[PDB]
């Protein structure tokens, strides 16, 4: 459902859109597959497809040429990155939307991701110094590439949320996340997509089965 990667300089090239083609300026233009989200993305300009060098200059703190964040307090290579948040659909509604080619399992997903997205941006945080003492201060805003994923085999229908390592304090600077709220709200964050989920598969007109035992969900006749 949800699984949270920390990516650091030690595991920096398995990171989604670390790599692109040379001759494209985007991974997939004119679709859905990747998209920004979050405040934070919208007060930097960023909005539709991804565009990879941005994406690269995002992850290791460059916000634009003259202005690099600095998140190192410590060995350098441990420096946080981000955090990717992959999200995952249940197997039967992997099967419909992959196998059957049912967009409207795409688009579900897609607003399902996007809430549990909306709900991660409440829990950004930034460290700073109010008068001699430091303050945790609640940013309530996040940069996040999207990257679609459409594996048809064994279906697995799921989108990478990656979230930036910084968000923007309240005086305009770009900060590292304080990622502890992020990090105990996992399974909250996991929660809220599949409740979203479900209500959009619902409101579409999808047969639904319910697993009592650990609440879960998948559709009416399918794994
Ligand atoms: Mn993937």
């Amino acid at each position: 459902m949800l699984d949270i990667t920390t990516i650091t300089r030690q595991n920096v090239t398995s990171v989604v859109g670390y790599y692109s083609d040379a001759k494209d300026d985007y991974y997939s233009k004119d679709s859905s597959f990747t998209s920004w989200q979050g405040t934070g993305a919208e007060a930097l300009g960023l909005s539709g497809d991804v565009e990879s060098a941005r994406f690269k200059e995002l992850l290791v703190g460059e916000i634009d040429t003259f202005t690099h964040m600095q998140r190192h307090v410590g060995d350098a290579k441990k420096e946080r990155l981000g955090y990717d948040l992959t999200f995952s659909a249940p197997k039967g509604v992997s099967m419909q939307a992959l196998i059957h080619g049912d967009k409207t399992i795409i688009e579900a997903h897609e607003k399902a991701v996007a809430a549990a997205v909306r709900e991660a941006e409440k829990l950004a945080q930034a460290r700073t110094t109010r008068q001699g003492k430091s303050v945790t201060q609640n940013t309530n805003n996040l940069v996040v590439a999207t990257f679609r994923h459409e594996t048809s085999r064994d279906p697995d229908l799921h989108t990478h949320a990656f979230v930036m390592n910084m968000t923007q304090r309240e005086d305009g600077q770009w900060r590292a996340l304080k990622n502890d709220e992020l990090m105990r709200n996992k399974m909250h964050l996991g929660d809220v997509y599949k409740q979203e989920l479900a209500l959009e598969l619902t409101k579409a007109g999808y047969e639904l089965r319910y697993n009592s035992k650990n609440n879960t969900f998948d559709m009416a006749h399918f794994s």
